[PDB]
Order: structure tokens, then C-alpha cells, then sequence
């Protein structure tokens, strides 16, 4: 059986083989004997020259049509000859040559990768395939450098090589969230064949995470008001920042379980906001001070709660006037009671503090009594010069006891005091 | 004109406060002559002043927590006073805390949830204790079961107020353990002050659950990289080819797998299987052709349903059984149209040969003429074989013979195939 090779893409009338020759058949008896190509092994590849015995090329051979990617590739043609009968098989093999690049199934390829994917994590892909066998067949891929994905491609065996991405270092949707490379491809081409290349767009869609907390600029704020602040008055308005998508970066605040249930009282948070405002008395006297915790979440799976202060001072204002107590006062008063004698005794007290719980007091009227002090907030009402009336007659002392605050407060109070007779 | 007493709180009726009279320099039988008396303003019903002596006496008992509350300062302001002359005198009694009170806790029962991917380090607050004494007799410190996943930070804010959170010291796994349960307690400062009976020091408890919640933290997960499954070729649709298990000890829908083709496969393959989304089943939906091909390679991947899903992979090889499907093909060469009547033995009149698509004995081709005729058959080669003339031929001048050749496969069942041509004698000078 005889054995000849041809080249795909050659041109009509392209040698093949001498059949006569390699047979040892002489051209004289050809026609005599009948050469001729049996009736089963037509092809429309071959002629056969019967008084010569050469095989020629006729219609183009396209190896990739009538073999595909089979790794081999046969013509079977059959001669024989009469009187005797003798049969030849003669096998025409078909080399494969490197004129298809590889191609890749999608021109575009879009592939999604959480962040929170693990370094050297792999990412199948879609091989590229070309039509040609063998060293022209596909070869390796390579992808744009970078820091994020190298490939890996893999034989095993059956001529296939198959590629997926690996992940270098992890992503950060929060930086960047897509990233986009050139995959490409090429076989082993290298009379001489050159290398062919293909060519495909890479898009990486970096899916989100909830990786990201809430995040306050400090942990404590200190905020300054005034007692008596009205309800509603803007304490602060806090702002947790979250990067992350979706319900992974959207915060609610809430107060944290340290805060004391007189605060809960005081004070309203608006979940979705974070606005801390005054909801109800704020009284210097009661506190000068309040610690308010807040806790800010994302709405997302996983979340981690953060945590600030708020320290809350209040400032004192003159919301309370002076208080008198009267302890004693002396039912009457000898006429002839000398410069000096105590009439009464009482005390003066303000809530506030500083300048606003300061009292200073006054006796009023063109009358003979003066106003000492013995003790701290304790107060004697004396005798100054004789007296204008005598007997009978009674004085009625009111004194004005006022704070030292903006406005200032103050109070008033009376007493009856009488002269009798001298025991 | 101003005096100073202490009295602790709790004690009983007519204790000893203090002795007025001796400490102002009055003598006693001058008090009823002077009008002593306390001032109208400053009674209060937690003091009994004996007239006739000068001695303050305790009368109501004290409860400091419910006058003074948790002021660290508590004092009771009496006044008294004479007359002929009048004199007022100032009296300040001072209340100390004992340590009566234990810490509390609002509720028994904390409840906390906590992410498994939390990191080590992060704080939880607590609900704090509250203990209504004042000083060293209030809330001193926390103290929580010794485990190696929490401590305890206390952090002290001045004005009597402490505040305790949990600190995560190490990853919490929910799919090892998904609650700890805890003891936590609360201990004041009475162990060691103004010449009170030493104080024991009181404490208070509640219990402590912690939740884990679940992360998508777990990938599902192959027993193996790569499956081989051997089938018969032509298994019908439907046939299994292997039933895959994902493991996800995940909840929920971080649990929940799903599988599918993975991107690799061969379209070939993708046309030949089908795989079940949910429970993993692979089976055949084509005809399986051995000799088409082998071998098949079905690259899979399987992924849960929560976010963050991390993709597994795996891979089946189905390693394809030959069947005799295919009966043997018969191809004549060349035929002799005529054979003379006077052949001599061994004339050759045909050749052709044999092909089975199958392989091994199923591709095993023997070959048989058929009838009681003057003719045999020859095998230069292998499949290939020539019809000779044997002996002399029965017929003569016009008639042709006609033969048939059986060719027969070795497979089981067995498979043959026939073709016959007629070839007509001649005659010869
Ligand atoms: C809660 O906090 C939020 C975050 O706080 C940030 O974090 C800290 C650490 C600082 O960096 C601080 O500066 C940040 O604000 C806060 O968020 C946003 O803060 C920005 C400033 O960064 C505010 O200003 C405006 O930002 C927008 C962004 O628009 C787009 O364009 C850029 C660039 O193309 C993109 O990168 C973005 O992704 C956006 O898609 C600007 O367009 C805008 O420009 C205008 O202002 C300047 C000022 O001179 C003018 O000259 C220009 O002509 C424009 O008129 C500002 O730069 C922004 O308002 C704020 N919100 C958002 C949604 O960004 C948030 O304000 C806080 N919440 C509350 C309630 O306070
Ligand atoms: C994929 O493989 C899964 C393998 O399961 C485990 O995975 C790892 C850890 C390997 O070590 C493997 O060996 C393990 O078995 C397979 O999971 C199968 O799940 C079922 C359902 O739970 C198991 O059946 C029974 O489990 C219970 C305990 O489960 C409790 O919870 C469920 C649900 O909440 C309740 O329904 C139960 O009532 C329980 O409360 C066992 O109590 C029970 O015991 C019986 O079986 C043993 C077998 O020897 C007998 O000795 C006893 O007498 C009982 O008759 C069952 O075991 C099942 O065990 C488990 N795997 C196997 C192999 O049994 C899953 O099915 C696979 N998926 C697919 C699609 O194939
Ligand atoms: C295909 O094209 C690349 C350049 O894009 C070459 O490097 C390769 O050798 C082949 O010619
Ligand atoms: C596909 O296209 C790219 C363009 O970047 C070439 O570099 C490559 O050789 C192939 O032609
Ligand atoms: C209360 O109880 C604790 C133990 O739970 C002690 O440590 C403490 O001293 C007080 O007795
Ligand atoms: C609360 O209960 C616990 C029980 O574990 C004690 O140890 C503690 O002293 C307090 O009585
Ligand atoms: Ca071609
Ligand atoms: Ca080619
Ligand atoms: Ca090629
Ligand atoms: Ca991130
Ligand atoms: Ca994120
Ligand atoms: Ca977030
Ligand atoms: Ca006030
Ligand atoms: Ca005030
Ligand atoms: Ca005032
Ligand atoms: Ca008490
Ligand atoms: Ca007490
Ligand atoms: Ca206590
Ligand atoms: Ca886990
Ligand atoms: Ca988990
Ligand atoms: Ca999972
Ligand atoms: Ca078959
Ligand atoms: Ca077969
Ligand atoms: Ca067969």
C-alpha cells in the first residue's frame, strides 16, 4: 500500500505521487492493463493521469473541512490493474497548515468576583478554540500584567489546554469596582508558519460585601446648652460613614445599653439621621451633665455595631428666685428698746449657683431698723435709732432679698412686729 | 451657733446623736427658764431633741438611699434657739451609707447577638449594674466567667459610674458553637472609714447568652476533586450518571446549594448531560456514542445562595463501555465480469474487504460463502479477501453464477451483514 503526503491549500495540478513508478509498472502496458481508479475511492481531491500514473492535486484541499480537528487527516484512493487483476490502496495524508488564528467564544467576557474572594481562588473561562491540529492548535494564553489575576492553564492530555483566572490579592470593591484586562491566545506556529493570535475584552465586576463598619469622625463629642433648652433644639447631628453598596452602606443609630434611663428620657435620636435633639427639661440644678451612647449599624448581614459618646454640659441659667424663711420674730417691742435689739431672724436661699444663686438683700422703707449678719445666709433684723411710735402702734417690716443673675430675681416678705409696754 | 454630728443610717430608735446643751456651754437647769426649742421650720421627723437635756436623739429611722438618694453628701439641718436673749444655733447632722444595698442588674437575662466574623478586639457594651449606695460601698467592678473568647474592659467615667463591655478575644465560629453561655456578676467595695462597723462587700448576678449569628463562611466542598463513572454506551437518557454532594454547614441560604455546568465544559458535553440545579444530579440526556469518543470530561461547579458566595469546582469523568452496535461493511473492490468455463483451480473472480466500527471482538469481522459452489476464499490480509475458483464449475456456456458473501461480527449478539454479485461464464477458443 503506498504512502504519499500534500499540503492543504495547493493548487490544481500540485504532484502527489507516481503510482506507476512506486508500483513498478511500466507506462507502455498502462493502457493495456487498465489502469484505472476503482469506482468506490472517487475523490474530488485527486486525478489520476492513467498513461502516466501520477497523482495530482485537482480541487483545493481545505483541510479543516473535510477533517475538522481530527489529528489525523487520510485520503483513501484506490488504482488496480487487470489481467491479472492486481488492487492498490494508496493513501494520500493531508498536512494541516496554520492559516486560522485562535478565536474566543465571546468577544466580550464579564465574570463577577465578590470582594471578599480568598487569594488564589480560580475562575474558570471559556476556552478559545482553533480549527487547525497539532502545533497549529492552540497553545497558551496570557492576560494584560497586573496585580490582581495570573492564569493557569492546564493539560490533561487529549492536546486541550484549559485556562482559569487566579486570584493574586484580594479585591476592594470600595477602591475599585471594575476592572478590565486583554485575554489573548495563541497556538504554535513557529515552508515556516507564523504564530497566530486572538483576542477577547476581560471585565471583572467586583461584587460587594459588607465589609465596611460605621465609622465616626471621634469616638466622644462635647456639646454646650443651655438649661431649659427647648424641646427639639438640635443637640448634634452625628454622621457614621459606611462606603460599602446597598443596605451594606446605609446606617440606622440607636442608643447604646449604657445609657442611663433618665437620658432615654431626656433625649431623641432619629434612627436613619443621626440626629440627637432635646425631648425634654434640661435642669442645671437636677445635672450639670449628661452621657449619651449611640450605637450606629448598617442594615446589611453581618453587621458589626460602632459606638460613640456624646458628652452633654449643660449651662446654668437664673430660673429660680430666692427663697425667704423667717425662723423667729419677736412677738412686740419694748418702746424704749435700745439701738441694737434683734426684732427677727430668717435666711435666704437660691437653687441656681454662681452669680444666679448670689443674693443680696435689702430692708425697704425710711424706718428704724437695719438689717445684720451673723452667719452665712442668716440674716437678724436690729433696731437703728429710737423709735417713731410708741406703744400701740406696730411696724410691718418686708424685706427684698435679689440674686445676682441676668435678669435678676427676686422675692419678698412681711412681718408684723408691734410696741408694747415696758415690763 | 454651729455644731457637727454624725450618725450612720439604719439606726434604731433613741441612738445617741448628740449632746446639744454640752456643746453650746448651757446648763440644763436654765433650759426650761429660756424657751429652748427647736425652730418650726427645721422639725423633721428623723430627730427627737430632749428639752430638758440638750441631747439629740435619733427618732424615725434613716434610710439614707431615699432622702439623699445617691448624693455622696447627705445632711440633715436641724435648728434650735432661746430666748431672753435670743439665740438661734445651727445644727448640721451628717448621715453616713452603710453598705446595705447589693449591685443589680435591670434584667436577669442578657441577650447579645454577635456576628461569627466579628474581629478580635471589637466591644460590645453591657447592661451596667447599679448599686444605690454612695463612695466605696458603690459599684466597684465586673467579673465574667473565665473563657478564652471574652474579657471584660471596665472603663470608669467619674461621678460614681462605671461602664463594662465585652471584648471579643478570639473568632467566633457559629457552625462549632453557636451559643456561650456565660455568669456575670457585680461586686461593690466592702472589704477593707468616719468610725463605722467594718462592711462586707455584696454582690449581683445575671446570666449571659451570646447568639452567633451566621456568615456566609463556609465554601461548598467536594469529598473529591475529580469523580470516574463507566457507563455502556447508548444508556439511555435518564440513566445516572452520578448523584454530587455539595457540603455547606452553613444556615440558611449560605446553606442552600445550587449547582451547575462549569465554564470549561465542551458544548458536546453540555448537550449529552443534564445537570439538576438544586440537588446535584447528573445524568445522561444524549445518545452516548463510544465511538464518538471515550471519555467524557464534565467540569462542574457548585455555589450557595447567600452573598459572597465563593464558587467550588469539580470534575467527572465519564469513561464511556463498548456495546456491538455496529455490523461489519462489506466493500467489493473489483469484480471479474467473466470467467472463462475452462478455469483451472485458483482463477481469482472477486475482491473486497471488511470494516466494523466497533472495537475489540465487536469489531471482529469473520467471513463465509455461502452455498455448496465450485468457489472458495482467499485472505491475502487481514479483512481483506479474494473469491477463487475451486474445482470445475457446474455450469457452462450461458449461465452466470451468482455469489453471496456473509460477513459476521464477534460481538453478542452477533451482527452480519451480506452482498452478492452475479458474474456470467464465457467461453474460450
Ligand atoms: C456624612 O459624611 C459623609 C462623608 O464624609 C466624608 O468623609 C470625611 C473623612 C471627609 O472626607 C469629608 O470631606 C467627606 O464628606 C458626607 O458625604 C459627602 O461629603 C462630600 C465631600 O466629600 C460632600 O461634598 C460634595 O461631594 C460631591 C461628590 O459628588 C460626586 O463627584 C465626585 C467626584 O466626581 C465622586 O467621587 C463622588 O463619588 C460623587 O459621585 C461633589 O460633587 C460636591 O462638589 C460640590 O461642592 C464643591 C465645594 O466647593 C463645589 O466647588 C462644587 O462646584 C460642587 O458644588 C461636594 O464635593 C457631599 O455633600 C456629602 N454627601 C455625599 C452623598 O457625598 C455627608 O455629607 C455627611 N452627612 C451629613 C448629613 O452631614
Ligand atoms: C451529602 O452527605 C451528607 C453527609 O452527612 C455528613 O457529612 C460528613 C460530616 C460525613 O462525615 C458524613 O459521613 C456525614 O453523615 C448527607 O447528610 C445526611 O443527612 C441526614 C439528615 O440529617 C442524616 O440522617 C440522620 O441524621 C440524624 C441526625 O440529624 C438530626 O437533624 C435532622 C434535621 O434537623 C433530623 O431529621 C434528625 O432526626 C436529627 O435530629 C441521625 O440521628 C440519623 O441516624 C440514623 O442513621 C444511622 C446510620 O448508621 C443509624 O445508625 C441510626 O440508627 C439512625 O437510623 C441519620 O443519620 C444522614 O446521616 C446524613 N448522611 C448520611 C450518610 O447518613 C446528605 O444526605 C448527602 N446529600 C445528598 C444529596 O446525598
Ligand atoms: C499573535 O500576536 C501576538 C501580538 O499580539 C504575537 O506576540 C504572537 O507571536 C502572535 O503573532
Ligand atoms: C487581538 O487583538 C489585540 C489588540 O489588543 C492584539 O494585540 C492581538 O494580537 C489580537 O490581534
Ligand atoms: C460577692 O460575691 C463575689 C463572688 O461571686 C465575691 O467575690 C465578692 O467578694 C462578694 O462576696
Ligand atoms: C449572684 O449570683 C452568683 C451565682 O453564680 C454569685 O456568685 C454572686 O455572688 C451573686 O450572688
Ligand atoms: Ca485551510
Ligand atoms: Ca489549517
Ligand atoms: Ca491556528
Ligand atoms: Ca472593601
Ligand atoms: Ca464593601
Ligand atoms: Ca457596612
Ligand atoms: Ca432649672
Ligand atoms: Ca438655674
Ligand atoms: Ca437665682
Ligand atoms: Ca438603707
Ligand atoms: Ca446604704
Ligand atoms: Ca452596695
Ligand atoms: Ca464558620
Ligand atoms: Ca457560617
Ligand atoms: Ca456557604
Ligand atoms: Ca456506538
Ligand atoms: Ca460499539
Ligand atoms: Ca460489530
Amino acid at each position: 500500500q503506498l504512502h504519499y503526503t500534500v499540503q492543504e491549500e495547493q493548487e490544481h495540478g500540485t504532484f502527489v505521487g507516481n503510482i506507476a513508478e512506486d508500483l513498478g509498472l511500466d507506462i507502455t502496458k498502462l493502457s493495456a492493463r487498465g489502469f484505472q481508479t476503482v469506482p468506490n475511492s472517487r475523490t474530488p481531491y485527486l486525478d489520476l493521469n492513467l498513461e502516466t500514473g501520477v497523482l495530482y492535486v485537482n480541487e483545493k484541499i481545505d483541510r479543516e473541512q473535510i477533517c475538522k480537528q481530527s489529528p489525523s487527516c487520510v485520503l483513501h484512493l484506490e488504482v488496480f490493474l487487470e489481467n491479472p487483476l492486481e488492487l492498490f490502496q494508496v493513501e494520500i495524508e493531508v498536512l494541516d497548515i496554520n492559516d486560522n488564528p485562535p478565536s474566543f467564544p465571546e468577544p466580550d467576557l464579564t465574570v463577577e468576583i465578590s470582594e471578599s474572594a480568598t487569594p488564589g481562588t480560580r475562575f474558570p473561562l471559556e476556552s478559545a478554540f482553533d480549527p487547525d491540529v497539532g502545533t497549529n492548535s492552540l497553545r497558551d494564553y496570557e492576560i494584560t500584567p497586573n496585580s490582581y489575576f495570573s492564569l493557569d492553564v492546564q493539560t490533561q492530555g487529549d492536546g486541550n489546554r484549559f485556562a482559569e483566572l487566579v486570584l493574586e490579592k484580594p479585591l476592594d470593591r470600595e477602591q475599585q469596582a471594575v476592572h478590565r484586562y486583554v485575554l489573548t491566545a495563541v497556538d504554535g506556529g513557529g515552508p515556516p508558519q507564523q504564530q497566530r493570535t486572538g483576542t477577547a475584552l476581560l471585565t471583572i465586576r467586583v461584587l460587594d460585601s459588607n465589609d465596611n463598619v460605621p465609622a465616626f469622625d471621634q469616638p466622644v463629642y462635647t456639646v454646650s446648652l443651655p438649661e431649659n433648652s427647648p424641646p427639639g433644639t438640635l443637640v448634634i447631628q452625628l454622621n457614621a460613614t459606611d462606603p460599602d453598596e446597598g443596605q451594606n452602606g446605609e446606617v440606622v443609630y440607636s442608643f447604646s445599653s449604657h445609657i442611663s434611663p433618665r437620658a432615654r428620657e431626656l433625649f431623641g435620636l432619629s434612627p436613619r439621621t443621626g440626629r440627637l435633639e432635646v425631648s425634654g427639661e434640661l435642669d442645671y440644678e437636677e445635672s450639670p451633665v449628661y452621657q449619651v451612647y449611640v450605637q450606629a449599624k448598617d442594615l446589611g448581614p453581618n453587621a458589626v455595631p460602632a459606638h460613640c459618646k456624646v458628652l452633654v454640659r449643660v449651662l446654668d441659667a437664673n430660673d429660680n428666685a430666692p427663697e425667704i424663711s423667717f425662723s423667729t420674730v419677736k412677738e412686740a417691742v419694748s418702746e424704749g428698746a435700745a439701738p441694737g435689739t434683734v426684732v427677727a431672724l430668717f435666711s435666704v436661699t437660691d437653687r441656681d449657683s454662681e452669680e444666679n444663686g448670689q443674693v443680696q438683700c435689702e430692708l425697704l422703707g425710711d424706718v428704724p431698723f437695719r438689717l445684720k449678719s451673723s452667719f452665712k445666709n442668716y440674716y437678724t433684723i436690729v433696731t437703728e435709732a429710737p423709735l417713731d411710735r410708741e406703744a400701740g402702734d406696730s411696724y410691718t417690716l418686708t424685706v427684698v432679698a435679689r440674686d445676682r443673675g441676668e435678669p435678676a430675681l427676686s422675692t419678698s416678705k412681711s412681718i408684723q412686729v408691734q410696741v408694747s409696754d415696758h415690763h
